[PDB]
């Protein structure tokens, strides 16, 4: 045979990190005393509509004072749905997440009445010992997930750019993930060493960009670049076996790497992005 090392090393790199189910529980939060909005009210609806075999729950927090009218208006537009409100003091491992460092900046900013930024440190923490899919009120549900798989256990979404910013950023929510999730932890050990540094940056705390950092930890493959230097580096080592000029290609037509295995070797790093054929992104935070 000829080339059959080489078609064996594009195929190792399509299937290198078996694809791990992901539980049912899509988790979504509402924490404070503002009335969740008509239109969230009605994207929560068309989530659970279009998941039954999902249980959705909507995750508030009594230790807010000033709860109960907020709660209590969510109760009423939800009474007659598969949507069911759970506190998360209430939780079946609250005394474990007391124990959490996060959690301690989670409680130091809910008290500041900061709670979209407590609700990056909760959705992580609820992933962590449950695991799931994590989703915000603002995120339209285009179709359902149904059984869901990804390599390494974590789906994300496609990465955006910030208008100003140097680097993509992973949205972090929704997020799919695996029960005790790496990727997870270390988003939540780096939001732990962000918060003890005094980070006042909002960005680099646990929002999306310290989320995508995690990720290039755990899988450095989810780097556009990274990946785009791997597929380079294939270029180049199809042309040592075919005994060719060991350079990179002037011109797309002198590219030797086909395009059928440039998709085995970018193989699980779309299948991570899978979340973006299921979800939309809302922009509720962008107004904000
Ligand atoms: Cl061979």
């Amino acid at each position: 045979g000829s080339m059959q090392y080489f078609a064996q090393i594009v195929n190792r790199e399509e299937n290198k990190w078996p694809s791990e189910p992901i539980n049912k529980y899509i988790h979504m939060i509402w924490i404070g005393p503002k009335n969740i909005s008509d239109k969230n009210i009605r994207l929560s609806l068309q989530t659970a509509q279009k998941n039954p075999d999902y249980s959705t729950t909507i995750i508030y927090d009594s230790g807010i004072s000033g709860y109960e009218a907020a709660r209590n208006f969510m109760s009423e537009k939800f009474k007659a749905s598969k949507i069911t409100l759970v506190d998360i003091r209430n939780k079946g491992y609250f005394h474990q997440l007391q124990q959490e460092p996060s959690f301690t900046y989670y409680e130091e900013v809910i008290r500041n009445k900061k709670f979209a930024q407590a609700s990056d440190i909760l959705r992580l923490l609820v992933l962590k010992y449950e695991g799931g899919i994590y989703k915000d009120i603002d995120d339209i549900q285009i179709k359902g997930f149904g059984s869901l798989a990804f390599p390494k256990g974590i789906g994300v979404m496609r990465e955006y750019v910030p208008e100003a910013g140097k680097s993509a950023a992973f949205p972090n929510s929704p997020i799919a993930a695996t029960k005790n999730n790496p990727v997870v932890n270390k988003t939540l050990e780096l939001a732990v060493e962000n918060y003890r540094h005094g980070e006042k940056n909002v960005l680099k705390l646990a929002g999306p960009d310290v989320f995508t950092k995690a990720l290039y930890q755990e899988i450095p493959g989810m780097c556009s670049q990274v990946l785009g230097t791997q597929l380079e580096q294939f270029e180049l080592a199809k042309r040592q076996a075919l005994k060719m000029p060991l350079e990179k290609p002037k011109s797309f037509i002198d590219e030797q790497l086909t395009l059928q295995e440039k998709a085995k070797i970018s193989r699980p790093y779309k299948a991570i992005r899978g979340l973006s054929e299921y979800v939309c992104n809302g922009a509720d935070h962008s107004w904000a």
